[PDB]
């Protein structure tokens, strides 16, 4: 039988209007037999129509692979609804049914705190500035550095690590070249979470 | 039948000399038709017979939970020798054997950095302390904070992150009332691992 696998949006794409959040239902191992495959989408197991399903494709294992996706409003997605995917195939007992929704729990909005390089790091080539990001809640989060208007990419970010208190932090370390640092370039750490005015901050950080 | 899982000492036992390190074989779902478990324990294919066997132990599946302990010497662990643990019993059509050894790699040392809290936060009654710990290789390591002497165990320490050069770094965040800090107690950071000088570094941290 065909299996499904139901994929959530990014949380980046649920916090900003100007991207688009989707949710993806994946269908694999649909047979030769059989290969039509219907799709039916529910919010709040109100049944919506606008998804986007794709022609079948076919798989080097001689099994085909069907998409469809459905495109999802910011707020509703943040507000909790659960998005329904169920696909229907004669070679099913039954139809299949997934849903999916966004974490649960009361959000705390995170606080972020940029951290200068130790002084015994000055004496390195490169210097790791850090960006705290904590006490926040759900663990759906994005953290991203810049400057002078573009990405900063040489950056590895913590998984959220569960606090004493019941939150979540996390630490974005970006490693940058020492002279660039004393140069006095200011760098900067966005944050994207549920919990922030406009789901957005930004804290700066340069030599002093 | 039984599954067999086979776990290693901890960082700390191995890394300090007057701790004791040992690895450790458990083997589940043992059936009363066929109790009586037979191990054997190898280090680098050579037989061992100092392992000691524990009395099994009923679990509330009615099914048993049978565990060896292996000392180790400090030194064949780090030196990566890999441990056998070979599970016979009558259930079992062959016995089944488990290794393990140390993280392979070629070692790094840790690099280790406090950061004192961000001005930011000194309006709340508590502050955090971070330890930064990067640079490191393999992931295997102790990160702990006291203050005059004493464990300050009140902080959290995310998982190691590979970092873009194949390396490792974490942080460690104290938490502190906002009034110990600000009358100058002293903090320190301390880190155990195989790349260290003694497998020991210490870094404190206080307000000027
Ligand atoms: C026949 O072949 C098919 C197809 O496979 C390909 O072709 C074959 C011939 C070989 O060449 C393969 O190597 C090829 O890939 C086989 O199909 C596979 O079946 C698996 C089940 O049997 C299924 O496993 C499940 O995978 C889930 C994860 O899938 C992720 O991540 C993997 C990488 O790990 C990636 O390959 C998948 O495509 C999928 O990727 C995600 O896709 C979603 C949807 O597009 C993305 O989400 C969207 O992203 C956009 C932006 O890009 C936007 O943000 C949208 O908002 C958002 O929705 C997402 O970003 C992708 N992530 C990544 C990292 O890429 C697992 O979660 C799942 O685990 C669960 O189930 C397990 C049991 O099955 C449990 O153990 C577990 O606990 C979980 O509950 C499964 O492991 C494969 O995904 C599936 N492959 C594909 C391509 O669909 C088929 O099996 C085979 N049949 C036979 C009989 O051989
Ligand atoms: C009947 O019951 C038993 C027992 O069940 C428990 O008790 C009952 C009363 C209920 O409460 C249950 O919910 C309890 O679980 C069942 O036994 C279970 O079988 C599972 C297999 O089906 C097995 O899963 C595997 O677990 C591995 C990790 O186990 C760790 O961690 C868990 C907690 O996360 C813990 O339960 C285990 O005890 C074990 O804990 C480690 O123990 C070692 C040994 O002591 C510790 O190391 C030593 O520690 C001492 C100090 O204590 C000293 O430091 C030594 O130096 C050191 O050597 C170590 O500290 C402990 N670690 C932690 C974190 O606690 C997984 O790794 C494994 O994954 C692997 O396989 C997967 C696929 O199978 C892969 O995904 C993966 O890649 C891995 O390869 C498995 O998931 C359970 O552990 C096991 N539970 C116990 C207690 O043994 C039994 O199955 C059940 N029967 C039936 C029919 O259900």
């Amino acid at each position: 039988g065909p299996s499904v696998f139901l994929f959530p949006p990014k949380p980046k794409d649920t916090l900003m209007i100007s991207r688009t959040p989707e949710v993806t239902c994946v269908v694999v191992d649909v047979s030769h037999e059989d290969p039509e495959v219907k799709f039916n989408w529910y919010v709040d197991g109100v049944e919506v129509h606008n998804a986007k399903t794709k022609p079948r494709e076919e798989q080097y294992n001689s099994t085909y692979r069907v998409v469809s996706v459905l495109t999802v409003l910011h707020q509703d997605w943040l507000n909790g609804k659960e998005y329904k995917c169920k696909v229907s195939n004669k070679a099913l007992p039954a139809p299949i049914e997934k849903t999916i929704s966004k974490a649960k729990g009361q959000p705390r909005e995170p606080q972020v705190c940029t951290l200068p390089p130790s002084r015994d790091e000055l004496t390195k080539n490169q210097v790791s500035l850090s960006c705290a990001v904590k006490g926040f809640y759900p663990s759906d989060i994005a953290v991203e550095w810049e400057s002078n208007g573009q990405p900063e990419n040489n950056y590895k970010t913590t998984p959220p690590v569960l606090d004493s208190d019941g939150s979540f932090f996390l630490v974005s370390k970006l490693t940058v070249d020492k002279s660039r640092w004393q140069q006095g370039n200011v760098f900067s750490c966005s944050v994207m979470h549920e919990a922030l005015h406009n789901h957005y901050t930004q804290k700066s950080l340069s030599l002093s």
